[PDB]
């Protein structure tokens, strides 16, 4: 018997993948512990088969995190300060788990997420052997390991719709948008790669055929095994949930014809102006699509939630609410589309359940994310060039109801499709997992 310990980054997009993949290895047979934050912790009794154990911000709280906030753009400050600091409680936890190991019981490894790149020596000191899961896509780090050529070219120093001359898929406006925050972010990133590229293997949140021509990047940069895994095509990430679930939606889905609603979410971070917020509303209202919009309380800037929309303004099509089950939603027959802020999850999950997309990006890995899915796939309409009422309307009638956005909705369903076929026996993703047990069971 094989136990595997898993440490995730305590945000909805980072819990929500290694939760998955955590339900895969327990169904391929390892017992589980997660390693996890008492900050944004999810529901330990949704996770009965899981041993939970908190970790790094336990009382007395610490100097250095105690007083940080639990919303916003600052709550990430944990991560750089987890990481300076944290080593020494790693290896004290890991250790005690590894000694009450039962006789005829191993840990055969770690798994974090690869932004906690201070666990590689922490596994290191131990014996114990260290994977890592990317919640970001291949084409994001082939991207990130072609920086130099960017710097060089000033991509990164502040002729936007041209091609770069490294990468023809991406434009330069893509990149100094995914790149606009080079000095502050750029010690983390450096730091995340190199410890990626030390660990003893890389699972990818993606599938061959989404990302084929990344793979060879893979394979060439990282001297570790890569397996790429789909996780929402093994099961959705409902359990992980950080908030509770509006399931009031999927009785006004059933009253809705069939691929006649527009799914909006821009995820569990991103924030807008007041400005913004209201030209979007414009937009959807304009479209003339039936729509479910999910906007977190804070998306708004100035407004506690949904202030400055006049009661009844979304009228008859429309409905607002604070959370759902995405995937859920995403795989209900109401649904035609879904405008994404491009979060690798989310789109992964559209892409998983054949709905085609409109892109907008809040920066980092989304810009990249929605060129990839734009111009390469072609599973979708980028709105690259900000808030328009008007341009709104015209993607979104485009990929809903147009003639000529037909080839986008049938590249989303064949996509699906290449997906499920993964899964199959012979499939690329149903031999990366089987080499992904096989090999953590040889450690
Ligand atoms: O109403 C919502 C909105 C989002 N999500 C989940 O939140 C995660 C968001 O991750 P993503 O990578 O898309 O973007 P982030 O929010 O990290 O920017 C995904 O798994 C979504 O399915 C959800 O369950 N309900």
């Amino acid at each position: 018997r094989r136990r595997i310990i898993l440490f995730p980054v305590p945000f909805q997009g980072h819990i929500n993948p290694i939760l998955q993949l955590a339900n895969v290895l327990y169904s391929k047979g390892f017992s589980i512990t997660i390693f996890h934050t008492n900050f944004n912790k999810p529901k330990t009794s949704n996770y009965p088969h899981f041993t939970f154990r908190f970790i790094l911000d336990n009382d007395p709280q610490d100097e250095r995190i105690s007083n940080l906030p639990t919303h916003g753009p600052l709550a990430g400050m944990r991560i750089p300060i987890i990481n300076e600091h944290g080593a020494d409680e790693l290896r004290r936890e890991l250790e005690l788990l590894m000694l009450a190991s039962e006789e005829d019981e191993e840990v055969s490894c770690l798994i974090t997420d690869a932004l906690w790149y201070f666990a590689q020596s922490v596994a290191d000191s131990l014996n114990l052997r260290r994977l890592v899961l990317m919640t970001s896509s291949l084409f994001n780090f082939h991207a990130h390991v072609s920086l130099p050529q960017f710097d060089e070219l000033g991509y990164l120093d502040p002729r936007l719709e041209e091609q770069a001359s490294g990468f023809p898929m991406l434009k330069v406006k893509d990149i100094k948008s995914a790149y606009s925050n080079w000095q502050i972010l750029k010690e983390i990133l450096g730091k995340m790669i190199k410890q990626t590229k030390a660990s003893s293997g890389v699972i990818w949140n993606s599938f061959k055929e989404l990302e084929e021509s990344e793979l060879e990047t893979v394979i060439r940069e990282i001297p570790a095994p890569s397996f790429l895994i789909p996780l929402p095509k093994h099961l959705t990430a409902s359990s992980s949930s950080l908030l509770d679930h509006d399931r009031t939606v999927f009785q006004w889905l059933d009253q809705q014809p069939p691929s006649s609603v527009l799914y909006v979410s821009f995820g569990s971070t991103s924030e807008v102006d007041e400005k913004d917020f209201l030209e979007i509303a414009r937009g959807l209202v304009d479209s003339k699509q039936s729509f479910l919009w999910v906007v977190r309380p804070g998306f708004v800037k100035g407004s506690t939630w949904v202030e400055p929309l006049p009661d009844g303004f979304l009228g008859e099509r429309g409905r607002i609410v604070k959370w759902v089950p995405q995937q859920e939603v995403l795989a209900h027959g109401a649904i035609g589309a879904f405008w994404t802020h491009s979060g690798w999850n989310s789109t992964l999950e559209s892409v998983c359940e054949g709905v085609p997309m409109i892109f907008s990006d809040f920066g980092l890995d989304q810009p990249l994310n929605a060129r990839y899915m734009s111009d390469v796939l072609k599973v979708g309409v980028y709105l690259e060039n900000g808030w328009e009422r008007g341009e709104i309307a015209n993607a979104i009638r485009r990929v809903m109801v147009d003639e000529e956005g037909e080839y986008i909705r049938q590249n989303a369903r064949v996509l699906k499709q290449k997906a499920d076929v993964s899964l199959m026996k012979g499939g690329s993703s149903y031999e990366s997992l089987e080499s992904l047990v096989s090999y953590i069971s040889s450690l």
